Order: structure tokens, then sequence, then C-alpha cells
């Protein structure tokens, strides 16, 4: 029956509501109970207000009128209004007050989850002030969480002028009983239950959702923590920057502030960080979520060389060079944790901050080749496996699907053994033909990745494994320096191949190196716990990158 | 003979020196001559500084060794250091004070655009202090204009030692005898010198470009201002942005900062803003250069109402919101003049300032149909020829070089008349089959926008011009209003068509209105006086937009 949800953003969507202030400066300020509300609706549909909410006039321009209005109603209740009085300043204050009400937020969510189109549908107006920002911050995070959003002031309507309603139900293509509308203004909802909608007045916030608890048959109410928003592929902003001949670099932008670059590990994708993208720009930065060199649209060129470290740093201060930015924070995971680390030790003017889920900073040992290094340590046995070129790309080629659902697992759903794998044969001799989809992906974002494969194949990835002495002699560079510029260290417990452990010494190199750790968390650590890494990044960004 | 030119950063492209520092902190602090430097070269070959200058260590690590090198000295030189001595506070300091040699960068540029190699050759260090990223800056604005940039501190090798030029000569691909080098360093100049370089000791700047100019043979000192720094399409970031099913917007992207969307007119492309780009960026903003609906590698589709100002700017504010971004400052021409007015007035919330080149704000009539009001001035007949669907895009693609060559010309080049066009039965009519090439364009930059227009031809372009009426109507809806955000409009002397007094009743719609007017400036401005305009840009951001 019921197909879409309608919700009014002031004191349904957002609160504390406005009106809500001109009661409470009455109080505050000891004037005639509803004197700010008459200055305010005066005139009624032809007073300044509802030229406001149409957009004939913007912001600025009403403030004046409603001075002039609230002299007149203060010289007609035969009182005075304090000096100092200010109608910028308490709207100001009031539209600055107002943030969004979570778990209505919630609510609309779960329900377009289930299949609803939702829309806001709110009289509001043309902001010109000085301050505009913040109103302009809270509908974009609001918005792009709805089908539609109809203003009145960019439709030049108003509730509870019934046209409104009738382009409601137009913009929707759903009849009037298929609607359930929520409203904190009793005569909003008036003409919305004259044709027929269900309707909700909202008071406190927990009763409003029983009701829509009720009249939808889902539940909205005591839910479990929902996951971070996630991205849309083809609803974000695709950047490309040419490096070198045949070097383009392809990322996903998302934000404004101090630039954040991501880079992801192997085999992965920018979309590994799709639930720290939304999050990271939320909080007040300009993501660049890179596909790393080698993968989905990215340049790959054959060659083991163009993968040494020393190549793949230099390509991306190039890519700084190339977008005019003179320093990101760098955020890498695995293959990506790892370069970070060599960009801070190399290029420190060139990065703000530096930080690493599970790859531990770990000094080339100039006493040991990186083979022997490898041997002795039977986790990284898949690493020789790695080496010879073809063996790999054979058997992760093979079949995508499969590839990624094997890899894509949290750490209590029979995750591979990295355990001689070369004696084994392969990585996935052990394996099912069909694994099970992991709680931690949809079989639509497994065939995201699948699509971004078929594009380069597992060369280019598998090349960053193939320049172990090359590393090494670079790495060997760097052994008197220390990385002195603001660090952090995020490490999984039940990555059994990153353990956290191995990340034991790093305050010898990285005297001031902040930490995190996640419990209870696999080697994907983006996916596996997104809420936790968003909120320890976005903490370790406030205190230490801005 | 001579064919590459190799300058060292201190002292010869950036002034003061640092060295500089040890000297007048001697002085200032009223120290033993020379103990400054004692300390920063203690240990020669095997001392901390050059440990340094080879990137075995960084700059952080290496304050406290100076420190300790300065209590050595004043221990030996029976003196004390006075209380609050701070290496730090010094280098800190000297390393902000140094700015670009302004002079030496535009010989060096000036002998690039003659042919020659370019190089920074630079003792230089690893820079991991808070306050890295000045330096970070001055790198990146200078590296740019360079063929190479080679670093002590990253190739392990510094000057004066023999395998540094060595080095040097492989990555020119040049023989000694080929080469010029400038150094402030006589010391420095030796090994060049010994291999049979040109070298040049530089003292006062002028002296050494005496002699540079003598021995290349090419003119440096007195030579006019030149252009400003323009964009080589192939090294920008393109940056894609879906804003509906049919249709994507491309950018290209400069710079960190508040975000500033640029917007072209007719016939035009980013490409047009490619003497802002580089200026606006190095002035503290994140350009972003439109590609406008119809044009380049944006979406054309074929249908009018697609052109209407109502559809192009909510296309604008949503590719806003797919980008992250809660508002942009909009600076527009022509069309994009008009365009990002009504931005102004219709999304006040999502534009931090506005600014226009040439398009006057001019509020719709309601009382007289746009094509009277339009065949009210004979100079807008061209936009009648533009009406029928069909015939301005024959004429316009049939030749495309002889189209921009005829339009893009300077006010004192014989520039088309827009003189009852229709009559003529055309644009083109009178003027010649290959006209000559204006002083505003090289031949390769006719071929780009040819090479663009190619894409989509003249179809989506046209129609801006085909939705009088529906823009009107729209335009009425904000009658009511003013523009009270910050506003900025840049008259051209000798635009015949969008005049300057066309502009003069804008303080009645927009009170607080800024101006600039070029003089000696016709259609094309921002390639007609690149350097005004970005003066009149750059002032105006930095007091209004920040
Ligand atoms: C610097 C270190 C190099 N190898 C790393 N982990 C790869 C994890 C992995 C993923 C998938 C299959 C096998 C292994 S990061
Ligand atoms: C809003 C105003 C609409 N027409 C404008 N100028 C087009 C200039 C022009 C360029 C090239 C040929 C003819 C004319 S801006
Ligand atoms: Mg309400
Ligand atoms: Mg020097």
């Amino acid at each position: 029956t019921l197909r879409a949800a309608v919700f009014d953003l002031d004191g349904v969507l957002a609160l504390p509501a406005v009106f809500g202030v001109l009661g409470r400066t009455e109080e505050a300020l000891a004037l005639p109970r509803g004197l700010l509300n008459d200055a305010f609706q005066k005139g009624g549909p032809e007073g300044a207000t509802t030229r406001l909410m149409k957009g004939e006039i913007t912001l600025s321009q009403w403030i004046p009128l409603m001075e002039e209005n609230c002299r007149k109603c203060s010289e007609t209740a035969k009182v005075c209004l304090p000096k100092n009085f200010s109608i910028k300043e308490i709207f100001d204050k009031a539209i600055s007050a107002r943030k969004i009400n979570r778990p209505m937020l919630q609510a609309a969510l779960m329900l377009r989850k289930k299949g609803f189109t939702t829309a806001i549908l709110t009289n509001t107006w043309l902001d010109d002030r000085a301050e505009r920002d913040g109103l302009a911050q809270l509908m974009c995070e609001l918005k792009m969480h709805f089908d539609f959003l109809i203003e009145s002031c960019q439709v030049g309507m108003v509730k509870p002028e019934p046209q409104i309603y009738k382009f409601l139900l137009d913009t929707l293509k759903a009849s009037p009983s298929e609607v359930v509308f929520l409203d904190d203004i009793g005569a909003n909802l008036k003409p919305a239950r004259d044709l027929g909608m269900v309707t909700i007045l909202v008071q406190d916030t927990d009763t409003a959702l029983k009701e829509l608890e009720k009249v939808t048959g889902i539940q909205l109410l005591n839910t479990p923590a929902p996951l971070p928003t996630s991205c849309n592929p083809s609803d974000m902003s695709h950047g490309y920057v040419t490096v070198k001949p045949r070097v383009r670099l392809h990322f996903v932008e998302l934000g404004s502030g101090p630039a954040v670059c991501l880079c992801h590990g192997f085999p992965e994708s920018w979309y590994s960080w799709r639930y720290q993208i939304p999050a990271l720009a939320q909080a007040g930065y300009r993501v660049l979520a890179m596909d790393m060199k080698g993968y989905g649209e990215s340049s790959a060129p054959p060659e083991i060389e163009e993968y040494c470290m020393e190549v793949l740093c230099k390509e991306m201060v190039t890519f700084l060079d190339k977008l005019g930015l003179s320093q990101a924070v760098f955020i890498g995971h695995d293959w990506g944790g790892m370069l970070v680390w060599y960009m801070a030790l190399f290029y420190p003017e060139r990065v703000r901050a530096v930080a690493s889920l599970n790859t531990p900073f770990i000094p080339a040992n100039p006493n040991m080749s990186p083979l022997e290094s490898i041997k002795a340590n039977p986790v990284f046995d898949y690493q020789l496996y790695f080496q010879e070129p073809g063996v790999a790309e054979a058997e992760l080629e093979q079949n995508l699907s499969r590839t990624f659902k094997s890899l894509f697992r949290a750490s209590d759903e029979s995750v591979l053994s990295m355990h001689k794998v070369c004696e084994a044969g392969g990585l996935f001799v052990n394996s099912p033909e069909e694994p099970s989809l992991s709680r931690m992906v949809t079989e639509e974002e497994i065939q995201f990745y699948v699509q971004q494969f078929k594009k380069s194949g597992f060369r280019g990835p598998l090349n960053w494994y193939r320049n172990m002495e090359r590393n090494w002699k670079w790495a060997c560079k760097s052994l008197g320096r220390k990385i002195l510029i603001p660090a952090l260290m995020v490490t999984a417990e039940k990555d059994f191949v990153l353990v956290p452990q191995m990340s034991q010494h790093m305050e010898d190199w990285i005297p001031h190196l902040k930490r995190g750790h996640i419990e209870d968390c696999g080697h994907w650590t983006q996916m596996d716990k997104p809420t936790e890494v968003n909120q320890i990044l976005i903490k370790w960004l406030d205190s230490d990158a801005r």
C-alpha cells in the first residue's frame, strides 16, 4: 500500500526547529508571549514571511520587514523591545543551532532501503546572509539521502496551499493513499489528510517513529547501528591525471578542505574506501581516493620496474604537482600502507600527515636480502608464490568472482590460509568453486571489483611484489632517518598476515607515532569495521592534520 | 652551441639565500664573525650538513647537530651564545624569508621558450619541520617551469662533488660545452668549469643576466612584460561528473583552497581560462574550469530546452552536490557571466561570491517579450540569426579554423560587425576565407578549439540562445529580489556587443557591487588582457571571498 514517505525539514528532519526560537526568544527576553510569532505571521498569505517562503524576496531583504512587524506588534501590545534586540542575531543563532535529527534521518534511510521513494518538502527561504554556508552544508548533507527535495522558495508555492501537495504527488508519481507525510505543523498536514494521505503529527521523535513503524509495517526504532554511507560509483566526480606519457592515475574526489589521499592495497580499488569517502568529506576534508597504478581506471603498463616503490612514489608526487597540491594527508592500507610510509620518508615536505591501516613500518635490514627476510616467515609464503610472472596471474584471473569472494572474507568466515601456498600449488587449490558471499560485501559490490579487474587483470597488481631487491636497495638509503611528521598506525586484531605485533618497534623510527587498534577485525579493515575506521581516522585528522 | 641552462636555487632562483642568514644572524646578534658558518660547515664532507644535503638525515634530525656544532665553535672562540638562541627559529625565518627571484625565473622561462633545456640543480634537504609546507609551495611553483629539478638529497650526491655534474650531464643528454650553469658559490662552479661548461658566478642578478645574455645571444634583460603562465591541456587534472543520466560535465581542476568555478562564454571552452587557472591556483584557490554544457568534453544533448537557464543552473548545483561542495565562487564571461548572475539570484546559499566579465546583470522586463527587447538593439541582431535551428550551425561548422580565427580578434584587428547579420545572410559573409591569426592566439591554440568543436559542433552552444522566452519567464520570478552576496562586475572598454554602459544601472539590483574596468580590451577578455584580468580577480577574491 504505502510506497512513499515525505518529511518536513524544520522540527522533523532537523532540530531544534526555528519557530522554537521565536518562542524561546520571547521567554529569554521576557516579551509578551506570542509577540514574535505575531510579527513572523503578520499579513498572512500576503505578508513578508510568505513572500520569503515563496522565493519572492531573499532572507536578507526579509530581515528588516520582520523588524518592522516586531516594532508594530510591540506598539499595539503597548511594550518596548530591549536595546540591542536583533532579528539577524536571533535567526543566525537559531539556524546554526539546528542539527540533523539523526533517528529521523535513519528511519527515512531505512524506508528508502526497503523500497520507499523519499522526499523532503519544506517551506524555506533563499539564504543570502553572510553565514549562509552553514545551512548550505546541512541541506547538502541531508538531501543526498532522498529521492526529492522540494523547496517552497524554488517552486513558488508553500504549505498549506493545496497546489504544493498536488505538485508533491506529481513529483512522486504516486497517489495520495500510497504516501505518508510527517510534519510538526498540524495546519500543514490537513491538506495532505484531505487528499487521503497518511499523516503523522511530529512532536517527540520516538512517538512519531512509533506511528511510522505501525503504519508502514517496517522496523524503524531500536534497530541495529546502520553502516556508514557508501558511494555509488556513477555519482562520484572521477578525476584523471597523466603523470608521464604512458601513465595516467584515476581517482574519485569528494569534499572540501585539507587534501586527503587514500591509497588502497592488493588486489583492491578506490572503491575499497567507499565507507570512508563520504564520512571524511563530511568531516571537513577533500578526499582523493586513488586507483593505484596497475588497477581499475589507472594505467597498468606490463613492466615489473614500473611498480618499484621509488617509481610509484615519484609518480604520486607528480600527481600532487599536476593537481597544484603542495601537500596531502596520505592514508594507506596494505600495499598502499607500505607506500605512504615511503612517501613520509622520501617526501616529508609533500606529506601533511601519514596514516597506515594494518601495514607496519619496518626498516629494510641492510644485512639480509629481502628474499631471505620473506622466507623467515611462513605467513609470507604467498609472496614467493607471486614472484614468477604469469603463475599467480593465471590463477587469479581464471574466475574473477571466485577470486574476490575467496579473498574478501571476515575473520570468522573461512579466510584462505597463506600457508604453504607454493607447496600447495596455488592460493585457491583448497577453496570452493563457488564460495559463499561474505557478510562484508553484496553480490553487486563483488561484481564492481570483477568489472574493474577485467580491464587490466592481475599483472600490474602482482608486479608490486616483484621489486623486492630494488625496493630494499632504495629503502636502505633511508636507514639514517626518522619519521617526525604526524603519523598514525592502526592495527587490526585478526589480520593474520599483517599482525599487530609486527608493528611493535615502530616507535624507534617514529617516536611521536599515534595508534588506534581495531578488535575483531581481519585484513579488509575498511569494509570489516567501517564505523570504527571512520571514527579513528576523523579523530586523528582533526587533532593532527588540521 | 649552448643548448641548456642550469640554475641553482639558493641565491640564484630564490632570494635572500640561506647562508645569508648565517651572516646576518652573526651581525644582528653581535657574535664572532663567521662563527655560524663554521658550525654549519663543521666536519666538511662527513659533517652533519653534508649528511643532510645527501638525504641521510632529515632537517629535523640535523637541527640539534647544528646546535651542538654552534656550542663547540663558541667554546673554541671563547664566547657565549645569547639566551634564547635558536637554530630552528633562525632557519624557519630564513626559509620563509626566501622568495622567487622573479627576473631570474623570467630569464629561465625565456631561454626555455627559445628552445633551451632548463634545470634546477640544488643542494637541499628533506624538510620535515612543522612549517615545511612553505618550502613545498615554493618548490612547486618554481619547478613546473623547468625540464628537470635535481635535488642533492634525492640523488644522494652534492655540489661540488664531481659525480653530481656527471649525473647532471647525463640527465640533460648534453655535452658540457652546450651547457651554462649559474651558481652564487664559486667552489660549486669550478667542477662545471673543469668539464668546460660556461659558468656564471651570480652576485647581483642584473650582472649575471648580463653575462647570460652575452653568452647565449638571447635578450633576457629589459625585455617586455611576459604573459601569465598558460595551461597545457595534457598536463591538467581532468574531472568528470554525471549530473543526470544523459549529462556529464567535464572540468579541469588545479589548486587548493576556496573553490572557484570558472564559466566560459559562447563559443568557447575551459581553455579560454588558460591564463587565469595557474594564477588563481597560485593565489590560494581551488580552480574548477568548466566545459559548460554543450561544449568540449561535457555532454551536448540536441534538445533546445536542455539549455534554458533554469536547467543549466540546476545542473551546476548538482555538479557542486556530487563533488561535495557546499559553495563555490562563480566567475563567468559572456553567456557564462549571464549564468553566474542567475546562480546568485536563485542559489545564493551555494554561491560564496559572484563575478562577471563583460556581461551585465539586467533584470527581465516583465512588460516586453525578450524578442522585442532583442530587436530594440541593432548590435544584438546576431541573436536573431541564431534562432533558426541549423542555419548558424551550418555556417559555424563549415570551416572550424576560419570560424575561430574570425571570432577571436583583438579590438584593433578587424572584428566582425554584428551588424545586420540576418540581412547579410550570415556572420562571415563579409570575412576572408583565410583570416590572419590574431596576436591574441597561436595557430596551436586555434587548433585546440577546432579539435574541441569537432566532438559536438555548434548545436548545443547555439541552443543557449534559443530559450529567450523560457528564460524570461524564469527570470521574472526573481524581480523582487536583490543580489546581496559579494559581487564583482568587470567591464571591457571595447567590447562593442557587451558595452560597459549597459552595466550602468546594476547598483539598483546589486547595491554593494564592486567593479573593475579594463581599457583597450575587446570581447575576449581573458586572452585579450590576461594580466589585468588576473590582477582584478585575485584582488577581489582576496578581499571578498576569503
Ligand atoms: C607490504 C605487504 C605486501 N603484501 C601485503 N599483503 C597482501 C595481502 C594479501 C591479499 C590477498 C592475497 C594474499 C595476500 S602488504
Ligand atoms: C547573454 C549574452 C548572449 N550573447 C552574448 N554574447 C555572444 C557574443 C558573440 C560571440 C560570437 C559571435 C557572436 C556573438 S552574451
Ligand atoms: Mg516544520
Ligand atoms: Mg647557492
